[PDB]
This record gives C-alpha cells, structure tokens and sequence, in this order.
C-alpha cells in the first residue's frame, strides 16, 4: 500500500537487544534499553481537542 507511509509506530524489542526490551515510564520518561541504554520516544503527542469525559449531564 503506497497510499501508507509507515504504520509501524511500535518498536518490538530492541533491533539490538532481542533478550532486553526497552522499557517505559509512567509519562515523560520515554523508552529505554537495559542493555544499550537508548532512550526512544524523547516527543509527547499532545493533542488536547477530544474533551474528555464521562458523557454530559445535560
Ligand atoms: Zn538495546
């Protein structure tokens, strides 16, 4: 499908570290390896515009 650039957006594992998988933060911590010690995902997809919330009362 030409029409999709890329669609991979998870990383499975580490391309160097199959046993080591990054791992990630609670929010703001990014993705790191135990055995390379990369740091993957430094940007946060903040998208503020879906409200959020538990339906309206009205
Ligand atoms: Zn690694």
């Amino acid at each position: 499908a030409s029409t999709s650039r890329l669609d991979a957006l998870p990383r499975v594992t580490c391309p160097n570290h199959p046993d080591a998988i990054l791992v990630e933060d609670y929010r703001a911590g990014d993705m790191i390896c135990p055995e390379c010690g990369l740091v993957v995902g430094d940007r946060v997809i903040d998208v503020g515009s879906e409200w959020r919330t538990f339906s309206n009362d009205k």
